[PDB]
């Protein structure tokens, strides 16, 4: 199938995502509405149910509202059954309108609909070439007080109707009982409760297997992507086994939310997007975009440096989901704000690298501060606002122009308030000019592009004051003035003759799993896929066409591989690095080591004889290990995804910068479980 087909569940760079809060978009069935103190039909109390549902989203796919905007994927609230309590927090009644307070991950939330309504939503969406991404929030169930079992539903977890346990009297240890996080350390934020949410214990084999079976069920119902909630608050080693369960079963695009603030650059966040097996909501793009286009706390050089930096720091930048606002920040449009600011920032996101997401109601200029004010019911379904038209004109280009879906980004002209950049993929080009200054024209002189000669019409049709670009020989354009608030997009598309890889998905899996490689120039006759120097040809290539190849990972040792494609004529592509072949299926094992005293700046690490453990190299060792909450220093602990069903060898080591101190003695051995979890508890061997 082509890279742009709705069936391509692995990669989303050719798509535009519309993020819907199901309750707040359209009540297409009022008989499923909550009643009593849980419902506010006027949606004036933004913490109660207003009544919006899956039949409401079906109705807006059918009548052309969402397809007339060119949206090709929708991201909806978590579909699973939630607690039914109305919780009063210091006066206000609050409900699970948002889907985050789960009680059964194997059944639907009846306010949104029945399982038949969920299947009709998947079928209607796909029949209209729309992909469906759902929230999944495995870090917790719901508000709970072990001291007061009558509060809310006491964090109870059920499995397809059957009660597994509650937060009070948790003799099975399904949940963590360490108090609540103060956010001071990454460790602290993982093992203590978020606010009052009953924190799931993924080291318990029952919780582990349950969540892994729950996600597979939703995969069986045809969802196309997963947005994972609170990834900074779950063990990284457990999320790696969770991604390995998705990818080795039915790989679909998965991305998580790790909030970053303005000017926060964090190593940990990038490490997560590069090594977890999932991508991130690109808060580094969003905060810088709001600084330049909304708040004017930085200018175009900031924007340039963020685009140039992020292409390097994210190993797979075409997989990060970009946005200018969402459910966790104030709406981009303000009361006293110019609409042009929103319209430009949206045209910027739609032509930028990554996977653009548009928060519902952006096309209707909704304002509102933080939660719950940014989740009002959307006021109108007008298809004639300037913003609806911008999206309508630009969102198609992700499907037709591979330079917008996969291309590199190149700054071509810049000053404090204008950036003109080029997106380039083989021979396909898109050039975008933006003047953020609303009252001063910009004189453009000396702009060189990669567009061939011709008079390129603005794809926006002049609605944000864009102009035609005349390009002469050598990509040089005639000089022009960019209007106050001017935004124009110019484009040229043709064939590549060369193989060029734009995206690969999944990026982590065991031998035998079919991966999807997307790009242009592969040709129609089946060529060769290289993993390292290993060549895969013939029957192991499941599908070959010019924009997409599906191929089985070969039986190679586990580790990090470079992918390359050769067309049938022997021409080879660019290298798509950092693919992780796993040793096999994964299980999370908790490693606990006692009596490992260290010095300031010295920390404990784990390594061993499989790739998942860094194959005995100190620079790739797992850690630094934790030592505050579940166990305390000098006992250190860590949850590590390791291959299932086999004997591994390993040793612990101390690292103070440059210096590595290995444990003495023989190597440790452990035979891993086939499913579930296990705990290794050993003592530092001098
Ligand atoms: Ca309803
Ligand atoms: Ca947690």
């Amino acid at each position: 199938a082509p890279d742009t087909s709705v069936s391509n569940k692995q990669n989303f760079s050719t798509d535009v995502i519309y993020q819907i809060f199901t309750d707040r978009f359209s009540d297409g069935n009022p008989a499923n509405n909550p009643t009593g103190a849980a419902f506010d039909g006027s949606c004036t109390n933004l913490r109660l149910y207003c009544g919006g549902d899956w039949q409401g989203i079906i109705n807006k796919i059918n009548d052309g509202y969402l397809t007339g905007m060119g949206i090709t994927a929708i991201w909806i609230s978590q579909p699973v059954e939630n607690i039914y309590s109305v919780i009063n927090y210091s006066g206000v009644n609050n409900t699970a309108y948002h889907g985050y307070w789960a009680r059964d991950f194997k059944k639907t939330n009846p306010a949104y609909g029945t399982m038949q309504d969920f299947k009709n939503l998947i079928d209607t969406a796909h029949a209209h070439n729309i992909k469906v991404i759902i929230d999944f929030a495995p870090n917790h169930t719901s508000p709970a007080s072990s001291d007061d079992p009558s509060f809310a539903e006491n964090g109870r977890l059920y499995d397809n109707g059957n009660l597994l346990g509650g937060y009070t009297n948790d003799t099975q240890n399904l949940f963590h009982h360490y108090g609540g996080t103060d956010f001071s350390t990454i460790e602290n934020g993982i093992y203590k409760n978020l606010y009052d949410l009953a924190d799931l214990n993924h080291n318990n084999s029952s919780v582990d297997v349950y969540l892994k079976d729950a996600i597979k069920m939703w995969l069986d119902l045809g969802v196309d992507g997963i947005r994972v909630d609170a990834v900074k608050h779950m063990p990284f080693g457990w999320q790696k086994s969770f991604m390995a369960t998705i990818n080795n079963y039915k790989p679909v695009f998965t991305f998580g939310e790790w909030f970053l603030g303005v000017n926060e650059i964090s190593p940990e966040y990038h490490q997560f997007a590069n090594e977890s097996g999932m991508s991130l909501l690109d808060f580094r793009f969003a905060q810088k975009a709001r600084q330049v286009f909304r708040d004017n706390t930085d200018n175009m050089y900031g924007l340039k440096a963020m685009l140039e930096g992020s292409e390097v720091d994210y190993a797979q930048v075409n997989d990060q989901v970009t946005f200018i606002d969402n459910h966790d920040m104030e709406r981009f449009h303000t009361s006293n704000g110019d609409r042009r600011k929103l319209e430009q920032a949206l045209a910027f996101t739609l032509t930028s690298r990554g996977v653009p997401a548009i928060y519902y109601g952006s096309e209707q200029y909704m304002s509102g501060g933080n939660d719950p004010d940014n989740r009002a019911r959307l006021p109108s379904f007008s298809t004639t606002t300037t913003a609806y038209q911008v999206i309508q004109k630009l969102a198609p280009l992700r499907k037709s122009n591979p330079a917008i879906a996969y291309g590199s980004t190149h700054e071509r002209w810049i000053n404090n308030d204008v950036i003109i950049y080029e997106r380039k993929f083989g021979n396909n080009v898109a050039v975008v000019a933006i003047n953020r200054n609303m009252n001063t024209p910009a004189s453009i002189t000396g702009l060189v592009t990669s567009l061939p000669r011709g008079s390129y019409n603005d794809v926006l049709g002049g609605i944000l004051n864009g102009n035609t670009l005349t390009v002469g020989a050598g990509g040089a354009a005639s000089n022009f003035t960019l209007a106050p608030g001017g935004t124009a997009v110019w484009q040229y598309t043709t064939d590549a003759t060369t193989p060029i890889i734009g995206n690969v998905g999944p990026m982590m899996a065991k031998p035998g799993v079919t991966i999807t490689i997307d790009g242009r120039g592969f040709g129609s006759g089946k060529g060769t896929v290289y993993f390292g120097t290993t060549a895969v040809t013939g029957a192991d290539i499941v599908a070959w066409e010019d924009t997409q190849i599906q191929v089985k990972i070969p039986a190679v040792p586990g580790g990090i591989y470079d992918i390359r494609v050769a067309n049938a004529a022997g021409a080879a592509s660019n290298i798509y690095d950092n693919f992780e072949v796993l040793t096999g299926d994964q299980v999370t094992v908790r490693f606990v080591i006692n009596n490992a005293t260290t010095a300031l700046g010295q920390n404990v690490f784990l390594t061993g004889n499989v790739s998942e453990l860094g194959n005995w190299d100190p620079n790739n060792a797992i850690g630094p290990m934790y030592n505050q909450v579940v166990y305390q220093y000098p006992t250190w602990y860590y949850d590590v995804s390791v291959p299932a069903g086999q004997t591994i060898e390993f040793k612990f080591l101390k690292k103070q910068g440059s210096t590595v101190t290995w444990e003495g003695g023989a190597n440790r051995t452990f035979t891993t479980p086939t499913s579930g979890t296990a705990t290794v508890n050993v003592n530092w061997q001098p």
